[PDB]
This record gives structure tokens, sequence and C-alpha cells, in this order.
């Protein structure tokens, strides 16, 4: 049905059903927020600058009064303009639902408010004063259709409503919903796209995923070439250019084939008796088999991760480690967790849980420590695999951990609402203002929400501290790094103390092409866009930098900073002229 030269085919970003186009929603589909609605300004990671979007420009009032300007030309896909009311209303709106785009805005923004018909202004709460997230909310606000949003409440809970009528999305960015069933979701340009003078159309008509069940029926899809963007786990990934012979490529020719995502954690539910125990959650950590899991399940694809949950696979990260409490903390060289079973057992005696008849360890209230599951999404074979070497070693000191893999759209339930006993997920990455995102987005309360309550905001563990929360509030309240520092490394010994979950590996970017249909996909020869995965956030790019083979196009010309002739702009401008603005 679909024009296949016209088409990019997408792998491993759309697992289970498709349910809804609707950020409010308890759950989305792949794509809704990717390539639907797009933000006032778009982050580059990979040139540490921001893009503006639907907004052209900024200016502080003062350093804790922004205000966007939204572009003349930025028009919602139904012609009606895109203005500053809207992104008061997607703001207010996820508040008052206690879901939504934007999560948490209210703790750190005093306001927004449409000051013209063009022209949104934030402001600052100066009680926790944090300079980041001001930034980060306001830069990166999302504005969605008011006019649309008001209308399906009048007709029903907005929660309920699924929005997937092709012909009545409504959509600011440069694709929206053209058909799905069971077995494929489906997306077309919307060729009027109000941005389409200013940064060009992107070159698919189509994208489409079909639904696959597992790994292995995604990978024998990609070998034949019914694949052209792959966000996939796969298994000995070289042999498919340097065996096999196919056009496929990833973003690194050699080792370790990905660059990096973010930190996976296993994520222990801090509400369930027993794991609420942070002795227990301690002798978690030191079960996990780090390097023979990584190595043999994961193919080498990322390595272990820190446990001050910090990066330190990029260099400027690592100021914002205390290395000594750490090493002094875990006896290792660079203070990762070591394996370490003899530890672990040591670490529950001491605890006092003692082994029972049938070798599950009970604590002394009579708690007894399982049975517990230990759960990821069906089909994700590497995870799959990891849970499997991670239950075994569980078991082995007492823990009665089991693995159970669920469809997709369940293990998400469980995971969000807080049923969960352990999974391992995803968490956040590499960013302006990393490792703060990293502790806001795990550590803290705020963004919690009660166990049967839907939360994608952060701390998915319901892990709940106070102290944590101060720390948060004070880190980023002046632009010294000294300041974020302290903070950071009491937000450390915090972890080592309470293990609220387990900093586990570095996930990789999922990121494989093929160039039978679609050619210059960014890698590390042409590296256009540094989050080129199909499923990540920030993808979109990608789309307007590839072109068919058949029909070959030139890099799009806003890419780069302004000095570069592009039209992005550096972090250290905009945090210059917050300075100015004093
Ligand atoms: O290796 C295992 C397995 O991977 C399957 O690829 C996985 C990959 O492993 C995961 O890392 C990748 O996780 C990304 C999710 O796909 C994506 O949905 C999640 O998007 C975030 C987004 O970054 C964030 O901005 C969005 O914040 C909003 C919140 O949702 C709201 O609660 C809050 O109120 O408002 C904000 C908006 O301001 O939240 C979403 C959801 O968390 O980002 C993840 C990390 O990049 O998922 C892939 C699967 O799709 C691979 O396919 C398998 O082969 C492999 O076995």
């Amino acid at each position: 049905s679909l024009p296949r030269e016209d088409t990019v085919y997408i792998g491993g970003a759309l697992w289970g059903p498709a349910t809804t186009w609707n950020l409010y929603a308890p759950q989305s589909t792949w794509g809704t927020d990717q390539f639907m609605y797009l933000p006032a300004f778009q982050y580059d990671l990979g040139r540490d600058a921001w893009i503006p979007v639907i907004a052209e420009r900024y200016e502080f009032v003062d350093d804790k009064t922004l205000r966007i300007y939204i572009r003349p030309e930025a028009r919602w896909s139904d012609g009606v303009p895109i203005t500053a009311d809207d992104f008061v209303y997607a703001l207010e709106l996820t508040k008052e639902l206690g879901i939504g785009p934007g999560g948490g805005w209210d703790t750190y923004i005093e306001y927004v408010k449409a000051v013209d018909t063009k022209v949104v202004e934030f402001k600052a709460k100066e009680e926790n004063l944090n300079y980041f997230q001001f930034l980060s909310y306001s830069l990166g606000a999302q504005p969605m259709p008011k006019h649309v949003y008001e209308r399906i409440r009048a007709q029903m809970n907005i929660k309920d409503w699924i929005n997937d009528k092709p012909e009545e999305q409504v959509v600011s960015g440069p694709y929206k919903l053209y058909y799905y069933d069971p077995n494929i979701v489906v997306y077309q340009r919307v060729d009027d796209w109000w941005g389409k003078d200013i940064f060009g159309l992107p070159r698919p008509k189509y994208l489409a995923h079909v639904i696959y069940k597992d790994n292995p029926s995604a990978s024998l899809a990609f070998e034949r070439g019914d694949i052209d963007w792959n966000g996939l786990f796969i298994p000995s990934v070289w042999e498919l250019w340097e065996k096999k012979g196919l056009p496929v490529g990833t973003w690194y020719k050699k080792e370790p084939y990905f660059i990096p995502d973010g930190v996976g954690f296993v994520y222990v539910n801090n509400t369930k008796p027993g794991l609420s125990d942070p002795a227990v959650r301690k002798a978690i950590a030191y079960a996990i088999p780090y390097n023979e899991m990584l190595k043999k399940a994961y193919f080498g694809y990322g390595s272990q991760a820190h446990p001050s949950m910090v990066i330190d696979l990029f260099e400027p990260y690592k100021q914002y480690i205390d290395y000594e409490l750490a090493k002094k903390t875990f006896g290792t060289e660079d203070g990762r967790i070591p394996f370490d079973l003899d530890m672990a057992n040591k670490i529950l005696d001491e605890a006092g849980y003692k082994k029972g008849p049938d070798g599950v360890r009970v604590g002394p209230d009579g708690t007894k420590l399982g049975p517990y599951t230990i759960s990821v999404p069906y089909g994700w074979t590497d995870w799959m695999m990891m849970c499997e070497m991670i239950a075994k070693n569980l078991r082995s000191i007492g823990i009665d951990v089991k693995t159970e893999f669920p469809d997709f759209s369940v293990w998400a339930d469980r995971m969000t609402k807080g049923t969960f006993d352990l999974i391992i997920s995803w968490s956040v990455g590499p960013s302006f203002d990393h490792p703060f995102n990293i502790y806001r987005f795990v550590l803290d309360k705020r963004l919690s929400k009660p166990v049967g309550e839907v939360t994608w905001a952060g701390d998915w563990e319901r892990y709940d501290n106070d102290e944590v929360v101060e720390l948060l509030d004070k880190a980023v309240s002046t632009l010294d790094p000294e300041v974020r520092k302290q903070a950071y490394f009491r937000i450390q010994q915090i972890i080592y103390r309470d293990m609220p979950s387990i900093p586990a590996f570095y996930t990789a970017h999922w990121y494989e092409y093929s160039t039978k249909y679609w050619i210059n996909w960014p890698s590390e020869d042409n590296p256009a866009w540094f989050r080129p995965s199909p499923w990540h956030a920030d993808a979109w790019p990608t789309l307007f930098i590839i072109s068919k083979k058949s029909d070959p196009q030139p890099v799009p010309s806003w890419l780069g900073t302004v000095d570069e002739g592009g039209i992005e702009i550096p972090t250290a401008k905009i945090f210059e002229d917050l300075q100015k603005a004093t």
C-alpha cells in the first residue's frame, strides 16, 4: 500500500499495541511526542546548543524572567496560529491533571503567562531558585492546541481521549497519524507544515512501524531490508555488514558500535515489604553480575554505571563525582560496585535476615524476602537475559526473585503505577544539566505519584527523602559550580546509604540503519545529529538529514551554531545572556 521508496520503515521503537496519540493519557503511542508535538527550542546534545523551533528567539527581562518569542509562521496543522495561550494551556493542564508534558514545572516556575499573542513569559520560582530547571521548562516548553483540548474536554474526560482520527488530528510537527491496526502504525508527512520554508520538509512521506513481537522477528525483517531505521538490540551486530554483506550500519563501525543513551537501573520498589529496607537494596547491588552480564547478555554494547549516577563516559562530568567517597564505600579502583556475593550475604546477615528452611531469608519483623518478580518487556531479549542472571544470583543469597516478561503495555503500566517489585528500566542521559537531571528524575518524590497512579515524570520506585528535595532546591540557586558540586556530593552519600535504586549500566543508544533506500544517516563519519535513534525524544532532525538514494538532497542549512552558519544557539550564549540580565 505504501510507496517503498518514499517510506521509512522503523523497528525497535514501538512495542505492544498502539494506545493513544494523547500526551495526557496514561499511555501514548511512539511517534506522538517525537514527531507530532514540537518544542519551543530543541536541545542539541551533540552541539550543546538549542535549535529555535516553534520559538524564534528569547529575551531575558531579568535573570529570573524569560520571554520566548513564537515564530509568526508557527501554526497548528488545522491553520490556527500557535500562540502563547497554547503554552500556558499545556502546562496548566499538566498541573491540573497530574500527568502530561512538562511534569514538575510548577515546582521551579512561578508562572507561565501570555504577555502578547506570540510572546510567552516564564518566571523562576525564587524560594527554591533553580536556574537549570528554569531554562529546561521554559526553552523546552511544548505547546498543545488549546482550541482542540477545550473541545475534547466538553465531550469527555481528556485522559480517555484517544486522538486517533487522522483527519481530526491537530499537530505542530511535520507528521501526523495516517493509519494503524494491531500490526502497524503509520505516519504521513504534513506537506503544508508551518515550518516548511524555514526547515524544509522531512524527506520521507511515510513513517511506518510494523509491530514486531520480539527482537528476533524484528532482526529478521532488518536483515531482509524491510527496516530502514532501527533502534533494536542486535546480537553480534557487526556480522550484518562484515559477514552477511548487508547494506547496514551503526554510529560506530568498531566497538562499542553505539553511543550512550543514559543510565539503565535495576529499579527496586521502595514500597514493597523487604524491598523497603535499604540493607536489602544494598545487598541486591552487590549481587548483580555486572561484568558477566554486560559481556554475555549485552555484547559489550555498554559498560557498568558508576553508582553516583553520573555518566563518567564524558570527561567534563567527572568533576561531579566524589571518587574518594565511592572508592572508600565500595573498595574498588573507581568506586564502582563490585559483584560480590560474600558481601551481599554479609549485608543481609548484619541486617538480621536469616534463611528459612526453604533458603529464603526472613527479617526480624517476620518479613520474608519474596516472592518477588524482576520484569522487563517481552521480546527485549538482552534485558530478559540480564534479568535471568540477576534473579539467579538473588535467589542464591535468599531473595526469592523470578523473572516475568509481560507485554510492553502491561510492563509500562506496572512500572509507572509502582506495582512492580524489581525491573530494569531507563532514566535520563547526558545533558546540559547532568547530573542534576538524573537526581531529579530518579530521586525526587515530587515527581512521583502514589502507588496505583501513573507517573512518567520520575521516581518510579517511590523513593521518599526530603533532604534530597532540599538539596535539589539549592543545587542551582547560583551558577557557581561548587554549589552544584557540593549538593551532588551529599546526594551521592545519600544514594550509597539508601540505595534507592541501582544504577547498573550505561544504556546503548540503539541505532542501526539500512542504506538500501535511504542515505546520509548520521554516524561517526557524518555526525549531523547526535540523537538519531528512532525512539529518542529528540530524533526528529534525523528525518531532515537523510534523503532518498534516488533523489539525494543537501544537508539542512539550519544545522550548526549561528556562528557556523546555522541557527542553533550555544548553551554558553544562553547563560551569558542570563548573567547579563542580573
Ligand atoms: O535494550 C533493551 C531493549 O531496548 C528496546 O529500545 C528501548 C531502549 O532500551 C530504551 O532506552 C528506549 O527508552 C526511551 C523510550 O522509548 C522513550 O519513550 C522514553 O521518552 C521519554 C522522553 O525522553 C521524555 O522527554 C518523555 O518526559 C515527559 C514525561 O513522559 C512526563 O511524565 C512528564 O510529565 O513530561 C515530560 C515531557 O516534558 O518521557 C518519555 C517516557 O519516559 O525515553 C527513553 C530513553 O531514551 O526505549 C526503547 C524502546 O522503545 C529495543 O527496542 C530492544 O531491541 C531492546 O531489547
